[PDB]
């Protein structure tokens, strides 16, 4: 029996793809990592293909559900997961076929830029977006899609292009988070949306990963500044975790994967640069354990 | 028959002065640019003189209109156009008389600092500024006046002073834009004010132009970050343009000139630094075509 | 007759400790400064000890007042003064006993991190913090505690750790000030709270002092950017001062000490780096005169 695939589900391959790329950067330090990087990679791409097929199905037979998602001042943001993961799969495929990889990366970059130009600017005409629309998911089209373009174009050798996209993501981040934290302080989020709190972890770590990708792994003052703020939000989120899962654990916690994987990626670069190697090992293992718990609970839900 | 000159009209020489200075930086790459730079320069200064005279007239015979502008939590910002363009005319005059140029630049810097100290701080006593007061024009006294002081003082050799003013402008920018974008998302702007959306283009490009002026044209990571965010807002604004001019074209679109000219200026520096030369040429030509359309429509309105 | 010590009173040794450390950095330029640095230092530590004892008393016999402070979405922030000054006293003691100094600095760092993880994140569950809770004092646990950890750990040789804490403070600063200034524009502050406006001066100068502490006194572009924004807020505050003390002078003005002392500290580094030496001397003297007026009025209040 057919069914419209919920767009949020792209968060699953996203996380897994990100984790692949983290292990991929351990290769020259520990060659066995390459094996791990391949397995995650293949799995992430399999799911991605399947999900793309399902979403194409949803575009033909449930198109009005997609349109309603697209016009919502909140739900549209999850549409951005599609180009994002498309770019990440591109990065994975680069290790085997740089030509398919570049095609995918350009599809994802052009698509996310076009999505945000169409929709996020249109938010500025007012009267649709409301105060209660201020959701962490807004980071996906505004910030994460940009950081992913930046690292992917860097992967292809377009470093200055990557810098333009990186600046767009970083300043969009700093421009949106103030009002998001203020809204969280005043109204916060209903249990149905609380799992979305995990995206709050993402901006600093995704930022630093894209920055280190474009600047050839140079762990400078900026990268440490970013890492400090990221660990601050990590601690806040750890303290908040009981409240976030107050109504029970659920697949929505895949929202943390993006931050967790990015932490692991950044950890790798901090480890090559010989900066805070102990914190790096801790971060790398902790994000891997957390994404492993997520995969275990997702298999338990699927097989039951 | 006398008439009080609307303060917004200083936007016209402002734009033209900025465009002059952009072409001025092409001189060592294409000497013919110097000719263009002179013509724009002279025209910008002519208008400036005329406008200053009119505004002096308005200060003597319509003073209460100026006072009402000054006390408004929205309209006061356009007063800042006067020192800003005063500084820009100073920069133009530097090519011929550095002494008049320095006098003008100090007048403009002291005047804008004194204006903002008097008025913007007073906003913090509450009860006059309202949520509906959150207008893009607030960037003029808070951000642009500062960036203009920074580049002008740099022009005079006061680089560290210029850096103080640059930091004031950049952090004021980052501190105000979050709530401005949130307000645009929720309420946006009535057609009477929509042309003011063009000032949203300005901060990143004016920032980067002032930064490159103070740092001797060094196109570094910061300048590329700024350029990326500026092009993001440019694209948003292009998408929004039909809505902005929904009630018809009008002289208010001169609000875009400041961003457009600044883009052209930054383009010049990016071209000397051999960074994204294709994007630079595109930006330079596009801003020149847009300001040319503005001059053509302003002549059509004046001669009809 | 016993009495619960008001937590805000830690602002007094804080300021004095900060001023000590400012003079301490003049030593190699003017050895007499070391004498001044010692006197302030000893006084700051005496008060600190006394205040700690009183607060321990308040914890045993007035515990419910402390708990009510802790649960308030506004008043909790002053609790952060305790670790902050604890760290500052640690820094002073370093000149004589590095072992006690390190113990104090770790107590203060662990304590402030734990305080903010417990309480500031909990703000994000909503419904307690209100729009009217947006107070400048929020900078203490969010921003200043972090900058103080950063400089203290640097003092101990943990420069990369210090950078993590510095980034947390700087991005927390930039993330909170937008909504604070917007709230000040719209509602501002009742006379009972107006003295708290002095904390608005603090972020940029405390930031730059921590940054120069961690980066070995290198006065670079960032430090000048910060100094420019700090002087902008200084001027705004000077203009606002009559309104701030509209209902009369009071001990609450010690809220300015933290910014003033930090200005003096930054001035020292700017003077060693040979950057804006005239502005540096002015800043150093002006903050010293202002904290001296504060000490004089506090003695007049105590002896009367
Ligand atoms: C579904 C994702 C694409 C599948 C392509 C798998 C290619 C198998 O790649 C394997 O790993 C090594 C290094 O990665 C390669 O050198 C070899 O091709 C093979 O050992
Ligand atoms: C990934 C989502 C892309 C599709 C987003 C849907 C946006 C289209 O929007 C809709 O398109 C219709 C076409 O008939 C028009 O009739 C409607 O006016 C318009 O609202
Ligand atoms: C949120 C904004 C943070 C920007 C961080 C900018 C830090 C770049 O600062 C650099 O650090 C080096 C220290 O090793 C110095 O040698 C360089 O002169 C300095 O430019
Ligand atoms: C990304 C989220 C971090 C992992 C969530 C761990 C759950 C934290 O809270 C849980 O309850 C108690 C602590 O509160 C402890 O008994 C458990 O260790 C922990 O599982
Ligand atoms: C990345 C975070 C999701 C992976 C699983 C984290 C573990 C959550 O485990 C937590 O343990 C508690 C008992 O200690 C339970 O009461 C909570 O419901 C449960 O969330
Ligand atoms: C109204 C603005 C001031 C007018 C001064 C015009 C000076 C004419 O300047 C012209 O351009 C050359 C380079 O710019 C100069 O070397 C020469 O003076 C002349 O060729
Ligand atoms: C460029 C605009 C500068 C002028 C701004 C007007 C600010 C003066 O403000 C007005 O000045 C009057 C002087 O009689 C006083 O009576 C009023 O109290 C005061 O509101
Ligand atoms: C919004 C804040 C962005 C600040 C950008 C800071 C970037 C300065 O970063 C500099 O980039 C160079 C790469 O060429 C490195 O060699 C330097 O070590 C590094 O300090
Ligand atoms: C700074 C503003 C950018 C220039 C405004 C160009 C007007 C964009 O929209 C106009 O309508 C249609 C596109 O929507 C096209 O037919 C036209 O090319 C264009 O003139
Ligand atoms: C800098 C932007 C102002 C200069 C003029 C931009 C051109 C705007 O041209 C646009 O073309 C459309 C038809 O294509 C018309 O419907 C719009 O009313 C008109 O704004
Ligand atoms: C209450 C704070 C601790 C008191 C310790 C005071 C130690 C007195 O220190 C004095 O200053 C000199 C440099 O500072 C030291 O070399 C000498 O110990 C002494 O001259
Ligand atoms: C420096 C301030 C530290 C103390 C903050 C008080 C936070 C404790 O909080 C209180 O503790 C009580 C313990 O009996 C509990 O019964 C209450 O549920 C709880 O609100
Ligand atoms: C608010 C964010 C401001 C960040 C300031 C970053 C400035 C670092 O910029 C540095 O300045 C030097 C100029 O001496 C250049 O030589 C370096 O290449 C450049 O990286
Ligand atoms: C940190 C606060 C700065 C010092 C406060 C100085 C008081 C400013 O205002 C006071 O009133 C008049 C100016 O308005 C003048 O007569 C006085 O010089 C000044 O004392
Ligand atoms: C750091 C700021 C506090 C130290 C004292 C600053 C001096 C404030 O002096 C001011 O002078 C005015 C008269 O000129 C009085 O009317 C004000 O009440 C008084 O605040
Ligand atoms: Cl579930
Ligand atoms: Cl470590
Ligand atoms: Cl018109
Ligand atoms: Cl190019
Ligand atoms: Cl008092
Ligand atoms: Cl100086
Ligand atoms: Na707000």
């Amino acid at each position: 029996k057919p069914f419209p695939l919920p767009t949020g589900y792209f968060g699953i391959p996203l996380g897994l793809a990100a984790l692949s790329l983290a292990w991929f950067h351990l290769e020259n330090l520990f060659p066995a990592a390459r094996m791990v990087s391949d397995v995650l990679g293949i799995v992430a791409s399999a799911v991605w293909i399947l999900f793309i097929l399902m979403y194409a199905y949803k575009l033909r037979y449930y198109f009005e559900e997609v349109r309603a998602e697209y016009h919502s001042p909140v739900r549209f943001s999850f549409i951005a997961l599609i180009p994002i993961t498309t770019m990440l799969v591109g990065d994975i495929l680069y290790r085997w076929n740089p030509l398919i990889a570049e095609v995918l990366i350009w599809i994802g970059t052009i698509g996310q830029l076009l999505f945000s130009t169409l929709r996020v600017s249109e938010l500025w005409q007012g009267g649709v977006f409301e105060q209660k629309s201020t959701h962490p998911s807004f980071y996906l089209p505004a910030v994460a899609a940009n950081f992913t373009s930046a690292s992917s174009l860097a992967l292809l050798g377009y470093h200055d292009l990557g810098y333009l996209f990186f600046g767009a993501g970083m300043i969009a981040w700093i421009i949106f988070e103030p009002v998001l934290l203020q809204h969280l302080r005043i109204s916060s989020l209903e249990p149905q949306f609380r799992a979305t709190m995990g995206i709050v972890l993402a901006p600093a770590f995704v930022c630093v990963s894209a920055y280190l990708s474009i600047n050839h792994g140079e762990v400078d003052t900026l990268a440490k500044i970013l890492w400090g703020y990221g660990f601050l939000q990590l601690f806040f989120l750890l303290r908040l975790f009981p409240w976030i899962v107050e109504k029970g654990l659920n697949i929505g916690l895949w929202a943390f994967s993006f931050g967790l994987a990015s932490m692991a990626n950044s950890a790798t670069a901090f480890y090559h640069g010989n900066v805070l190697q102990g914190v790096s090992i801790f971060a790398f293992v902790f994000s891997n354990v957390m994404i492993g718990l997520l995969v275990l609970m997702t298999i338990y839900k699927l097989t039951k």
